């Protein structure tokens, strides 16, 4: 399935929600405002991104789901300590 996120501080579309393996998140947000990098769990709690990790900043970045824990954060300065992060279970 494919579904949109409202990349934000107050990112929308993620909570109490199920998501797949195989899924596709659609990260909606201002081009140059934001970016999307996908990060391991460590990265995830520290809001900093290991060395490689992948980063996605279209403003509409299409980022399909692997089976398990699947981290993003957005790496610009005081954005993933607002809140710019998730943590999506893909079954
Ligand atoms: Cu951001």
């Amino acid at each position: 399935a494919v579904y949109n996120i409202g990349w934000s501080f107050n990112v929308n579309g993620a909570r109490g929600k199920s998501f797949r393996a195989g899924d596709v998140l659609v990260f909606k947000y201002i081009k140059g405002q934001h970016n999307v990098v996908a990060v391991n769990g460590r990265g995830y709690a520290s809001c900093s991104a290991p060395r490689g990790a992948r980063t996605y900043s279209s403003g509409q970045d299409r980022i399909k789901l692997t089976r398990g824990q699947n981290y993003f954060i957005c790496s610009f300065p005081g954005h993933c300590g607002g809140g710019m992060k998730i943590a999506i279970n893909a079954k």
